[PDB]
């Protein structure tokens, strides 16, 4: 026979399923709160605001106040926003994690939120079954959903190119302080550095400002360098890192190697090794290290990014043992990991 239930089933376990089913509601309610700029209206106001007060400052008019109330009720329940009775009125304030929704500091996450929750950029996730049950197709889910591989897609869609680049610029802003303060000695002795796949230059503009002695270069594909500002003192070069890595004292790669399969990473890493001097040259990798055995605050999002790479780029997020095999296979002498209390860690890879 089958299981026969004879008493009340657990509500909490059913609610766990419902909450996972509706996970996307947290994503897309958060998207709307960002688009409405609620956190910044309140933060600029400097104290909790009534529904009416909030409405007057919203990005467009008119405002459906019943809808706004109901979205605020949901955001209160997420514990991003607060609601309380003050002097005879209901007033909406910010909870502590809403600080990341507030503009004007390095940990504001708004760019990354608008990129990741974009409708077209979410589409590949609908093709996850197809990533396992391939039917012999070797295309990424991104190509199944949007027509071609991610990099050529950005080349062909300027508005999406800009959205993607600004999400990565934001992710870079989140780490740059910890990188230039905690890892300052990594930049000792260096006179030149190339950020390979450096995006629209957030990382190099920050390194250049912190280390005015170092001649910095950003290097990426033409359509990304075309979405970047021009500065006289930083070199901007375009090209294909699979064919050319510029000789420099140090090469850096942030959120690059997680886009590629093992063979491709080894090829990239070998070319980076050949580009730096035997005397003090180093390759600085910034990417996730997946823990195998313990849970950390960013564990859940690092596993999420593992699937994101699987679907969107064809890459993966790697454990330390996997990083070790790759760096070994590329012919380096060894590596050193530095944690910077971020999603990614720093891995210095040292040639002979
Ligand atoms: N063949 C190639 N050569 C150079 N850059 C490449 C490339 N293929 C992809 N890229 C670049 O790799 C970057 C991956 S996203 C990471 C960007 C930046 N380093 C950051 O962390 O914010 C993109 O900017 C993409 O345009
Ligand atoms: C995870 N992702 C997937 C994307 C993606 C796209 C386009 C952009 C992105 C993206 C852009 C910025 C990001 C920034 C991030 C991040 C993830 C992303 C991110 O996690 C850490 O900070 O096409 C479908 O898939
Ligand atoms: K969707
Ligand atoms: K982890
Ligand atoms: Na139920």
């Amino acid at each position: 026979g089958a299981m026969v239930m004879i008493n009340k089933e657990n509500l909490s376990s059913q609610a766990k399923l419902w909450n996972f089913i509706y996970g996307f509601a947290d994503s897309l309610v958060l998207k709307s709160a960002v688009q409405l700029d609620l956190a910044n209206i309140i933060h600029n106001h400097g104290s909790p605001m009534t529904l009416s007060e909030l409405s007057l400052h919203l990005p467009s008019q008119p405002v459906n106040q019943d809808a706004l109330y109901r979205v605020l009720r949901y955001l209160v329940h997420m514990k991003l926003f607060t609601k309380s009775s003050i002097d005879g009125e209901l007033r909406y304030g910010l909870a502590p994690p809403a600080k990341f929704l507030v503009k004007g500091w390095d940990k504001c996450m708004l760019g990354a939120i608008l990129t990741i929750t974009d409708k077209d950029f979410m589409a590949p996730w609908h093709y996850l079954k197809e990533g396992i049950l391939n039917d012999g197709s070797t295309s990424t889910a991104f190509e199944k959903a949007l027509g071609t591989n991610i990099w050529d897609y950005m080349a062909e869609h300027p508005e999406k190119n800009q959205l993607f680049n600004e999400g990565m610029a934001n992710d870079t802003r989140l780490i740059m302080s910890a990188l230039v303060k905690e890892c300052s000695s990594m930049f000792d002795g260096i006179t030149t550095i190339v950020d390979v796949g450096g995006g629209t230059g957030t990382a190099v503009r920050n390194i250049a400002k912190a280390f005015p002695h170092i001649k910095c270069t950003v290097y990426d594909l033409p359509h990304v360098i075309a979405d970047s500002p021009g500065y006289t003192e930083i070199n901007s070069i375009q090209g294909d890192m699979f064919k050319y890595i510029p000789n420099a004292d140090a090469i850096m790669m942030k959120c690059i190697l997680h886009d590629w399969d093992d063979k491709e990473c080894i090829e990239i890493l070998k070319r980076c090794k050949d580009a730096v001097p035997r005397d003090g040259g180093k390759v600085i990798i910034i990417d996730i290290i997946l823990d195998v055995k313990s849970e950390h605050p960013y564990t859940k999002m690092r596993l999420t990014l593992d699937l994101d790479m699987m679907l969107n780029t064809g890459g993966k997020e790697r454990t330390e043992e996997e990083w070790k095999k790759l760096i070994h296979d590329a012919g380096y002498k060894g590596y050193k990991i530095t944690h910077i209390s971020a999603v990614q860690s720093v891995i210095e890879a040292y040639p002979y």
